[PDB]
């Protein structure tokens, strides 16, 4: 875990990332539809180069195998929170990765960004996603009803936080 | 007596001064005091985005009452972000429930929507029973999302569905 | 009737056209949207200027004033087909002319861009509309089954034709 | 065994070879023997349009299959057109059933559309009964729609709704 | 007569002019001559009228009188410099029709091109059906050189023309 | 032979096809065929096929054999949808030049332009000093409309054409 | 009197604005304050106005009165939003300078800075040699920083100037 | 009395008048009928062009008398293209002779020209004379160089050195 | 002689156009200063691209050599005239090539672009030259006095002509 | 050893450096000294450092050794040519941190800025919590002129910086 | 055996070089040590600016030996600046008065220009000989004109015409 290290997204990564958001049980974790050309993908980066809203991260090993991404989105400048999201690839998960990359992106919120708030969303059909980020300090603020078509059906999620003060008083 | 209709250019001016009062703008959340020319540069932008609807809402004499908006709009989900203002000197004159009314009409019965949600300050329980009287209920309770006037300030976020509205 | 002609569409008439596309009864015949700003319908009659594959026309009587709208558009340069659509203007609805406006279309289509086929979509729950249609020579051919959400529901239309032949045999 | 993918710029010789057999075409109402150059400039115009989703089938060795496309998407009405072509190397290897159901699975469980349509010729009676056995049914015949071979044809137009898929 | 004749001047179309030319280029009875569709909004009108400023493969005359009234139009397209031919076109605006003004516009034209431009051959379409010009040409000296055959689809059906034509051989030299 | 003629096939010209045009486009005795000047560079040649790529009035098409050999070209130009007619014009690569194909890659020209594109006349240019092609084009159906005058300068010369066409009615129909 | 006072409010600067800024910016008194140069022709203005429409680094605003007169100008420039810092800039009106509104301006500035857009801390620059300026931000709970060294050169000489600041949290909060 | 000064925009519609008249345009061997809108987006294009100097001349009355102009001008070679009309209603008025001094003058004292040379028609021998008085020179009769007024025609090429013009 | 062949400058051909345009020598013949970076030549190539007014010929041999250029510049659509220019590349000239290249300019000019008058100057500095193209057909119509600053003087040029009846008369 | 601190020389930054300068960005140690996020993707990174190539506002240049080894970097930003000041900042490439450099770029920096490029001020800002550096400006020769109180939030809470400065007086001038 | 030619791209490493030794650069009063980049797009934007011509000098073997230019020429005046810079390997070889006769041979018999002029530092006593050798002579003694090297320093302006290069 201590040899898990963020860094920036860069144009060499994209095709990990291509894998990623073209995969269905993946991308229904983010609410999203399992369909982006690499052109889609491409073209959307480079659109974003410039914008200061959003950190989008690519979690490595020690031997530079990419593991996962990271991102703080609808950076707010004004109210100061943001919106988490993560992924691990699939040949990744269930190794006790994801509290170290929470705690990673935590990390850069609130002791870079100077961010107030951190705030996620999770369906309620994944509690054992809901209990890894209470585990990891988050609080339940709100049970968005039907929020999202996701597989056939509307879902409810959870939307959870955390305050940069109780982080950095831990 | 009311109707509402698309934003249009020459009502820029109505919502720049709506703009440059903080107590209306805090309703949305939104940083007062934007030039007319940032407001009216961003109409531009905005003008083939289907992401939003906006409206004013005009009374049969032509004098504009409000602002009625549709934002964040997903047609995958089939949701989206409510948002009204009444000028001050048309507050307290009993139009707001048919304001919101139409606009959920419009999400409901035109664009065909699933889900209305919208967001209004826990300190502005008056604002919070007129939404539930319009039948939206309570779905968070959003702890510090918002500094507003010098403090951190939690917010309800609350909903109503298609199913509700039309009684199904 | 006679004295209704149809001419181009112009930017002087689009205020005309504004007041159309933003009033809900006359938008539902079209199964569409009632909202459209004065920069929405200029910038997309900006870009079209050049688009060969419709025409739109205004409807003038004798002293200019605007009394509706016809437009075929879909042109198909291999197939030779095109779609119909029609606006009376309503302070002249019920006075006998979509009859005239009709023909006045078939007779551009027909004798002067050379096209085989024209077809038109309308509510089967117009069905004065439907009637109107077969006097000018339209027959059925399909019954498109919950095609439009249209006033809170989806509704079916019924798609009507009338092919060259026909029409230049009467 | 067989998976379906978002279309990618690789895959592009192999939608112009298809486009260079008019048999193949003719089922689309497609213009057969457009340049590689039309169809590349024209998959780059339309890589961010969100009226359309096109997919190519590959099998485990990555084989290229054939092609199913979800065009004219309509996010109001909810509808959408479907077309599928099969590469005729591997027609009449039963293939065609599966992929059509995973095209309304995706339009239906994904998109969250209402209807989903296609056109068929009448002089192919084996594709309309395909058609029929995956719950499309007749809506139209429409008569001498399209120019295809030498003289006009009727098509029938085909469709199945969100309901009877999902049956409810 | 002669003497009116005579008042008649060239000068190049100009952005100015283009109301008169929309009001041309929308009438199905003018368009019917030129085998056009009568249909052009002023947008598209003028945008492609800009294009075409600085293009060589064109020329377009209007025909003045002395008061500066537009009489009509006479136009060159697809005028080629190495063949050196263009095919001609002609408009007499509505009010002017049937004034017997066509001969002068014509000559002007033939002028221009094989005195000032120095083109070899002038060539023009013609519907069978439009005798009346057909008449018009021979006397200006042209001659059929083609008879194609549905040429064109005007009202409702396909109709034959000539193609006829005049050399500047024929127009500059004396033959007696 | 039959057998041979049938694996002919038709696709459109794409930019790794652009040395083969510009051999052809930069051959004096080709190119004569199509009354035009032997003068182009690779980039001349290179921004005209760019700027065309989306241009509905033409259409131009190469004939391969089954082991991709480029045999020939054939093209249609300004092609109008309301008369539904267009030119034309064909080359033969010079390595396949007099083997008797020429009427295979007109055959698949027009069976292209009366079942695919919907036309309903195909015409062309063919010079009266080129009877071998005057003839061939008789086989196939193109009848004369018009013997044209000097219409184009050709090796230190003007010269006369042939105009021919034939119809989309002639084409699919029996009459016996 | 602060019922007069009371009466001045802010709104964001807009293109009408501009001349009362062209005003300012090419007076020499006034832009002495700002260690300004006093040249900027109206193109230079506007264009620059223009490129900065949406720039989130900065806010201009005027501030005034009931009548709409405009009493002065207030700016944050160089405002990052991870240290939620700001540099503070203000002009009276030479029309109102004089007058006593300077605090009410500053007072403005700062209820912004602090309760609307979430700022940490405001900072100013203010020449030793303008005693009036650098009192009346001590007024108002400025404390100096830095006396940077001959940081500018203003009318013929190098000049020191003070670097003075207020946080959020003492502004908002009772330390009584 | 008259004044030679640069072109302007408002003067455009002089010389479109000029170039209506067949015969004055044969003179310089110009196309006549030249659109306003060519003459004018030509007028644009050359605005910062160093090879031409374009004059119009007028009277004390603001009257505009004609045109003079220096083109292809070179300054390696220090040559340049003397061209000059006056309009109908002003020739015969005695200008000529001052107007053509006054061009030679700004090319041999102002732009520091070797070279100045000029084009007239063989079958305009009154103009051959009136250059000749000036001091230019035949260095050229060009066989056929123009087809002017349905033939071709032959021109003298004179000219006239800085030299010889300073006296030097 | 029969051997060599004119064809269109191309992209390829521009190092050798770029070694003739920086000899002082050569381009004295042309009037022209010796100094052209190779982004100027390519520079001025590209924006010519479609310039009607100029054709542009290198001369090859049977084993493509290059072995010169020719050109015909300010060709004229009413005058039907044009400049001719000829340069041999240094290892090439005293061949006794000229005549044949000046022919097949000739044969280009009055069979192909169907011009009525080739022009051509050149030094009176230079008479072996002007004796060739006297050889080939043109005859003096001028003697220009100090036309050109060429190697620190000013310097005549002989203008010569021919005209299409006369090449085609032959 | 001075003799191997004389080997150190001056060139500006060119694209190709930018993998060394991407690395520095990133690097979360390294950006802290600078007040400033670590985080720049290469894109980013590259499109600034293009557009920046001809802002004469700015200077950046890296420190070499003899073998061509990059050093560190040292630059001025927010060159004012009334004012004639800038502000200095420098960076160490990690392999060369800690071996007693600093001293030599930070030199190389001032001589460039007196000598070459004429500036009458130099200023920077150091962490108070940073004193290996404060001491290090000492030495060469900078003085305190302001103590910035929570100027930047630098890893979780907000510290207090140093500006510091010198004069083009100070540098050139012998004072003994 | 030196020869000179026009500047490429090739050749704008060796004058990066060049631009990092801050005593050469000091002999042309520019700003040492600027960006490879700086320099190649400052040479883009002047390929067609007729108002300069740099030339770089080479050996038998093609070394690069120097550079000589002639700057701000002007075309009415007929004057240009020169400058030259001997690589500090090359320097002391006896070639200096050889490429000065070339830059000027270029500006009187190829450019036809009539004055060039230079500046050299007053504490440079070796170039101003030198350039008096070749022709030059002193016009003005310009007062603390460049900061160089931590102070204001005085330079010579130097010239010579034409005339007195051709001996007339």
């Amino acid at each position: 875990n201590s040899q898990l290290t963020l860094r920036a997204l860069e144009r060499g990564d994209l095709r990990f990332i291509h894998n990623l958001n073209n995969n269905r049980n993946i991308m229904s974790y983010w609410f999203e539809e399992p369909y982006e050309s690499f052109d889609e993908l491409e073209e959307l980066y480079n659109k974003h180069i410039h914008d200061n809203a959003e950190r989008r991260f690519v979690v490595e090993d020690a031997q530079k195998n990419l593991i996962g991404l990271v991102e703080l989105i609808e950076i707010n400048y004004i109210h100061r929170s943001a919106e988490f999201q993560i992924i691990i690839a699939p040949e990744h998960q269930g190794k006790g990765f994801a509290r170290t990359l929470i705690n990673r992106a935590l990390d850069y919120s609130f002791t870079i960004l100077n961010l107030h708030k951190i705030y996620l969303h999770v369906a309620v059909e994944n509690p054992k996603a809901v209990h890894l980020y209470e585990e990891c300090g988050f609080v339940e603020e709100g049970h968005l009803v039907e929020e999202f078509f996701i597989n056939g059906r509307y879902q409810d999620v959870k939307r959870m936080y955390i305050l940069q003060s109780k982080y950095l008083n831990r």
